[PDB]
């Protein structure tokens, strides 16, 4: 039986999320720190027991799978597609190892990166480093409660982890990664109403407006779709708010798992390209990606075992 | 397995317990709610991850199944049976909604109670509300600590799910309720040796009594009962205390939950008619029921299903 | 002089008790009064350090001289009710009041059924209210409800008996009412409508500047200044309290002060009005049902009965 | 069906362990004891819930188990192996029964403590007795934090739990115990860099020594074994750090379950008695082992069918 | 301003109680430490603000005073007064410095008392060391809450603080300390209506008994005492629980602070020798005394002066 | 005279900010002045009781000039830049700082977001630091920091203006210095050599015998009498900082003083030396980037405008 990495996990007051590329010859220093990365976790993350709730979920970018592993390799893993639409675009952007760093305190994160950049030195161009923060009650830099409809317990893991149909991969997970800055100064032009006609939610309670006064560019309607068996696709996000006062930096670092990349793409269509019935979300009126990268989070035994 | 409600979780120190009748013309309203009431649950929930454990378990009674369902009903749904003893009598009062509300907050409780209540005002009248508090150690208001032998782990599982006898509602259970007030003034007109004979076990250690000095008309003594097999039947109680000072109300509110009320069912019969070496249960003479009601509380995806 | 609690901290759990005094019953509550520390202390002693117990004990006008042969406070009266064209400020009976905050409502039940236990005969219940924090310091309006409270030297200016009364320095005054609100109608208005009834963003608790800042809105109507041009506070411990099936949605409304001249000069702006405003928007979603006025002496006046 | 006792639990802020023999003609006052002993942990453990985290663990002793029960014995059940090294020496000392009793406060496991002895008083006589506490970030008197390898998840059950190898005892382990005490006078006087060298870890950052600085007498190259097949054998560790200052009295008392006692058996061979490459564990320069037993903690269900 | 030692700070879940005897030669040693335990307590206490709440009282018998020390001498500083009483003895034993050492976790308290004791190392004799922990709701081993009537705020100082009356020392307090062992097994054999009799107050609500019920030989009735002017005469107590269960060691380790030793004695000579209308105080039937030593505890300026 | 927070102790989450007030600025920036205590309660008693939220505003020399008219502080003057034979402390620009700390970093953020929006288009960020807690109150370089900070009394001695300045008192000194470290070096040192760096203890934070502390050693140099007789104290609200992908590793310096020539002296031991030292041997370590001092205002000076 194959042992996820912390795709499963809850939120956490804190985080890092760090992307990199590697070095040409970079390789093999790569493949000896990917080994190692769970001994690293133990290593800070034991200080800091019972509640210190550390955790590092490592990706692996496709272009960087084939240059790392001469064997087999996951069925869905391909580079990030950008996306054109006539007026918002999501962009793809360079990424090769991805490290999803949560806690309690930023200490803990900080204390892992450090031992995870020290054994990557001269090996690894850093591409982003972002600093996530809980913000209020599990709010974003909008102002909405961010995560309410994440699938928990069974659905979680039948939607987020890989199973028979990619057995060699089985218990990995695909993660894309966008970093999202806001226009805070137009957003906060808008009354309540006028926000909660753009997420779909009212904004104070996080009950979702009736499917009649939900408009069809909202954000849930149009990040809310039905699969053949009509359930409703499901991903488990780990967004973070992240930003800077003094420079107007006010972030929405998104992060989706899910078992097929099909499923976090068909979302990303509706939104950027839109529907017969909706041009494009109207969340990115107020929303500029200036990342996106996609990544396979392996099972954490094919880490330690390379 | 399918995926059941919250009836496993462990005591939390706040809760509210809703009871309510269907009006006449109500159903279609009330079907709307059911199958929203998960939702409303995580709207309210996610915002105070990950110390709110806020839950809600929904009860149907077997007089609304009927008004509401047509088809399949769980074999062991009845209406609660009034026990008629020589000098006790449980009570069987109307209900046909049950909400058990569970957080370590009251607020939660309190905003998703609004939100259920909100959702159903015009279609359905309240019979009973009570806001329950965790009192010193896990104590109910005769001071004895009380939760102690609920069963946990698979053999919790086997106590309180539906399983094969029923396929159709696997993953259901069937909650007993009763509001007791308790006559505190003759209470404390035991000594602490008496009060521990009226209960089984010691008052301040919650540590049972020796068989050879429990009596038989010991709340512990007539609640313990062993199938045909000889395994003890097991129920799971969440009772929380609740009162009121200047009403000189000092209550339990009884919640018991079982895979078929048969087992609850005996229990409330050996306590309320006796058995040949005890009348009734000592408890009784100090605490008495003024509700009483039986639900099925049914699987998760029952619900969302309509 | 050392006060009681009056000083403390909003907590996240209350218990409010206001009973009338039996004729017959006054030794009774006289002997209490003279224990009541003691059973504090005797319930929270068990929850160190952080059950943070207290019980603030007042005394109303009309029990005062049932009670005490003596002196009185200076500003103790009954409460006035405030008849405005629109709404009014009941006045409603009340001798003594038990104000019991701890961070857990096991202590203030507790602590509650003591008291109430050694009553027993020789009072009436007129009201019992056990409040709750609500999210992040929020009222059933919605709002952040305590933001503007004093703290530190100007708390203790603001709220305690000095040398303008000295044989009842380090007393105070409180005003309770107990408001119900109309949550269907406030539920009615857009938030923007709801921040110009209150004078304040309601998400974030930021301040509306003076120029948008409406003059019949709450925050306008209850900023007083004193002849002196110097600003009038009190300090509010009000908790949130409801019940569902009743659609009963309540702001329980306690207020301390140095004098009640304060706390009645807003309560007379509220009601009555000015020439601005003809009355406290908050008004017309709030309704209150009691309304008492009690003086609760320091802690030594209690003890040495 | 078999319920382990909890030796898969996490360590904790707070422990007693309590070793005693049994006298001539208490036996029978033992087996009613150990089929008491879950329910005297519920007794004093519900007080506590959510956080209170009360376990007990029994373990029974070798020549005890002869003189308890007839029938199969635990195929791995023997005495302690006294390893008679050239320098140092692991002893043997008495116990037939073994108290592992963990919580986040020493009350909760004082109170347990108070109500097994006094069932046992008269039957039994105490040869220790251990109040184990935190020592800051997860350290033990040596300075180092100590726990970090210990296996998690389904490698802790596949290292720890009995199964199909001994079916009858599936679900119990194998407890070891010694208790060490330190001289700290001569370890202060080693440089950090030393100290590095005798554990074979960073000592602020608990981060591993590479194979290459890591001395073949490290305690950590010495604990570490590899099976036939390449793969490491594996022990969970729950050691506790106690002292008096007074008496100098500086202590680790180790405490290592395993579902074989060759497991340990062959790392304690290693530390005694050296390799090729290494004499013995430099560990044990510093470490005096006072006590040495070995005890079997049956099945949960086991001890109640008594 | 004298600024006093933390003699008013309240109680904490965690403490360490050290005696010592000054060997012969060792005053230069013990007068450089008492200069820097201040030092060292923040050295220790700042690593765990803001929760350590790290403190250290430091007291010095009358006959250390006079081997350290030249001059004036506090007014009431002598050795312990022994108390033969006709049934029960207050013993007097042998001991130099104290160290009160409290905190909310026993680390800081031993890692503070290794540092105080490296520093002594050859200079000083152990007489007695006790590790004190938090029993339940601030109760004792007699299962009575514990500390309930110590004075606080201005009546704590004016209970507990030299002053006018001997201005040299204003700031200093007297500490006296008993170790008591309890008798639990005859204290069980009373009914907790009998215990309330010996104690004064009742049992699980920590109410004080009526004046009418109240016992003359109960123990609050004994301590509660009046002087000439009429006044209450308080001290400040940090009594904690501590007990080995395996030896039937129940302890109270017994704490007093007082601004002379005089109040202090008079309740001793009450409790041992009881009045007119009480032989002696009953809860002396159920504890023995194994130390008494009294201690003169400087105002802090005094020690960093040396 | 009421201080602001300077006395406050450590948190575990920080926000420094530092701005130059733009041309035409100096109304913004005076109503903001006047604004930032009603702003701090508007966020801060959202997270009543654990929030700790506070937030110090300092201002400059120059900018003090361009904001009042009237008394100047004595002791305020540009930070002053020290060329040392072989490291450098910088003087770089700063008109204004915001010191903001709370248990969570959020509540900085929301506090940090309010006071900017209000300045927008007035000011010209200059720094923006994020600090956070390491472990046991550590800094970068592994050790234990704020130990012999001032406490009680001797705080409010060593950091509020008193007598000496008395249309300031209440007021405070802060000086800032961002520092980078270069860890690849300092790891290269054993534990036994950093101690020697810095006059302490690593792991137990014990400040080494005087036989064996190296008078270059940090500790050293910093611990400075005046004629007296007496320590010369300051009070340091040190944060650290990073970025793992840049290399970052920092320690964000804040000092607090009665006046600025405490802190000058203990900066002018450590970058020019004394006759025993040529210099701090943690500056082998350590670049300062910024520096910049300013006076930060009774509470009520600023709430007076
Ligand atoms: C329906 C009952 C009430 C509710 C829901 C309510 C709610 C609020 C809210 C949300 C605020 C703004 C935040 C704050 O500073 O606390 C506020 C301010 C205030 N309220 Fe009320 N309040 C009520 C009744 C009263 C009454 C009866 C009085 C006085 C007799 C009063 C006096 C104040 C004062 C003095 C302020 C601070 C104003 C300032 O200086 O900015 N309130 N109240
Ligand atoms: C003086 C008594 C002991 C002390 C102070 C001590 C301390 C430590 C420390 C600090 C570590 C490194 C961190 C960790 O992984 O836990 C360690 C590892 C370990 N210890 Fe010990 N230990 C002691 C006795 C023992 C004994 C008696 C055994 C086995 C019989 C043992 C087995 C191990 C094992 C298996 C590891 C993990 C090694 C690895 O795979 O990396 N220890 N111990
Ligand atoms: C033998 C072990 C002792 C135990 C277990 C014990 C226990 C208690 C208990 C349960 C109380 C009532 C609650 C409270 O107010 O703290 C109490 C009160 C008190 N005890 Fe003791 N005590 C002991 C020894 C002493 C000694 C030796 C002294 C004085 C020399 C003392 C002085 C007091 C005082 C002054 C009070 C408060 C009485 C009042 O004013 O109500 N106790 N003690
Ligand atoms: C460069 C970054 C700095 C770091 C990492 C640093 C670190 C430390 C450390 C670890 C201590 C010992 C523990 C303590 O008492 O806090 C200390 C003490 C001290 N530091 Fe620094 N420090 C820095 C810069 C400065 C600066 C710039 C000043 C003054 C202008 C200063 C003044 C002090 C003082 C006054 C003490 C206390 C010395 C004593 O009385 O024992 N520090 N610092």
């Amino acid at each position: 039986e194959p042992e996820p990495q912390m795709v499963l996990s809850p939120l956490t007051s804190a985080a890092i999320f760090l992307v990199v590329t590697i070095d040409s010859g970079g390789e093999d220093t790569v493949r000896d720190l990917l080994s190692d990365v769970a001994s690293l976790e133990r290593a800070v993350g034991f200080r800091a027991q019972p509640d210190g709730r550390l955790s590092c979920v490592t990706g692996i970018g496709s272009e960087a799978w084939d240059r790392l592993f001469s064997g087999a390799r996951p069925a869905g893993l391909h580079p990030f597609r950008e996306l054109d639409g006539p007026v918002h675009r999501a962009v793809a952007t360079p990424g090769d190892l991805l490290f999803h760093i949560r806690a309690s305190r930023l200490d803990l994160c900080f204390a892992l990166a450090t031992e995870i950049m020290g054994r990557l030195r001269g090996a690894v161009t850093p591409q982003d480093e972002v600093h996530g923060f809980k913000y209020f009650d599990e709010r974003d830099m909008l102002g909405f409660v961010d995560g309410t409809e994440n699938p928990t317990g069974a659905a979680a893991r039948r939607a987020v982890l890989v199973g028979a149909e990619d057995p060699a991969f089985a218990g990995g997970s695909y993660a894309v990664v966008q970093k999202y800055l806001h226009d805070i100064d137009a957003w906060e032009g808008l009354s309540v109403e006028a926000q909660e006609r753009v997420i779909g939610r009212r904004k104070m309670t996080d009950v979702e407006l009736s499917d009649d006064v939900k408009p069809a560019d909202s954000h849930v309607a149009l990040t809310s779709v039905t699969g053949p068996d009509g359930s409703d696709l499901e991903i488990l996000r780990d967004n973070m708010p992240f930003g800077s006062v003094g420079r107007e930096e006010f972030g929405t670092y998104f992060i989706g798992y899910a078992r097929t990349p099909e499923v976090t793409e068909t979302m990303l269509e509706r939104m950027f390209l839109g529907t017969a019935s909706a041009p494009h979300d109207r969340i990115l009126d107020f929303s500029t990606a200036v990342t996106g990268s996609l990544f396979f989070t392996p099972a954490a035994d094919f880490l330690e075992d390379l």
